[PDB]
């Protein structure tokens, strides 16, 4: 199994038999700002199980994320794919994403069916409401306090030979580099550092400015997020090599993040500039050769379940309806992603052999 492989990872599916009500798969539309655009466009709720906020359609159907069983079998497909890490997206106790419901009662449940197939859980910390030093103090105390003596929980084993917890920080930038030295550096205001809530705090880069604002920050690494391949300078593959460069000079931990593709439109129809085709997997090949190339201590996939922005890898089966002919992975099979990760997984395992 391979434990420098992280996979991120939504528990935020909710269906009538398990949670009383459809969550997420009954996703709104969003209407276009403009009223000559979205007068042309589908307004209302998708309306599951048949019709889902989603391109593709998951083998498990519109599937509750706490059904002990669908837990499982994604254990087991992530397990089939050589991953050893999932990245859980976590909102604060009784906060969530604006189309969700809270998901931190989940983490316990997940760990513990994460354990049960020998994997590891880290946090990948969503840019909740009013997100700050301050409560991300009291956020990561929450987490290392409940779940840091969970037997599933991740930690990274460092080059000074102490193992610590992850926290991937999305949308890292939002707060000023000033306020993350309070908690991020030695010297900070409410520093977590040679305490027992220190971790590796990996910082989303954006834009190329950002190098600089991590650098002041206190961050221990960079991760670029997005599937699309040159959406951002981050998620551009050609600046990785230049960002490797550059985490290497500064003892940053540099996380490249592979997606099999892109498309959400069944969600915000107009973005079909974005709409990356998966081309039978040679998008999501291309992508994690471009990664393995930077010869990096980690590597992130974009995502194991983000069925909304067609970024995953989870399996999905064909699926037609009324009005709808949902994307698929043939002629492959329903488990090609997972078929493909793990055959990257074991080159990449391989070769970090050589450069630990």
């Amino acid at each position: 199994l391979n434990n420098y492989l992280h996979v991120f990872y939504y528990s935020w599916y909710g269906n009538p038999q398990f949670d009383g009500k459809y969550i997420h798969w009954n996703h709104p539309v969003l209407e276009h700002w403009d009223p000559r655009i979205a007068k042309n466009y589908p307004q209302g709720r998708h309306n599951p199980p048949d019709d889902i906020g989603s391109s593709f359609y998951p083998e498990l159907g519109s599937y509750s994320s706490r059904d002990p069983s669908v837990i499982e079998t994604h254990m087991r497909q992530m397990r089939s794919a050589s991953i050893g890490v999932l990245a859980l997206s976590w909102y604060p106790p009784d906060v969530n994403d604006e189309n969700g419901e809270p998901t931190d009662n989940l983490v316990p449940t997940i760990l513990d069916k994460a354990h049960k197939y020998n994997l590891k859980v880290t946090f990948h910390i969503e840019p909740y409401s009013n997100r700050d030093d301050q409560n991300m103090y009291k956020n990561v105390k929450y987490i290392i306090d409940k779940y840091g003596n969970h037997p599933a929980f991740y930690r990274y084993k460092t080059k000074t030979g102490n193992a610590l917890p992850m926290f991937y920080v999305y949308d890292s930038y939002i707060t000023k580099p000033e306020k993350w030295a309070n908690l991020l550096t030695t010297s900070g205001s409410r520093s977590i550092r040679n305490s027992p809530y220190d971790g590796l705090f990996i910082a989303l880069l954006v834009e190329e400015k950002h190098k600089y604002d991590i650098l002041q920050s206190g961050f221990d690494g960079i991760y670029t997020y997005f599937a699309t391949n040159g959406f951002t300078y981050g998620s551009s593959h050609q600046n990785w090599a230049s960002l490797k460069l550059f985490c290497d000079k500064y003892n940053l931990i540099f996380i490249p993040s592979v997606g099999p593709g892109y498309i959400d439109t069944s969600i915000r129809p107009w973005n079909t500039q974005n709409t990356r085709n998966r081309i039978n997997g040679k998008y999501y090949e291309i992508g994690l050769s471009a990664a393995l190339q930077t010869r990096p201590s980690l590597i992130s996939i974009t995502s194991f379940n983000e069925w909304h922005e067609g970024t995953q890898i989870e399996k999905a089966v064909p699926k037609r309806t009324s009005n709808t002919v949902y994307l698929d992975y043939r002629p492959h099979k329903p488990g090609l992603y997972l078929e493909l990760t793990r055959k990257w997984s074991e080159k990449y395992s391989k070769e970090r052999a050589t450069y630990a």
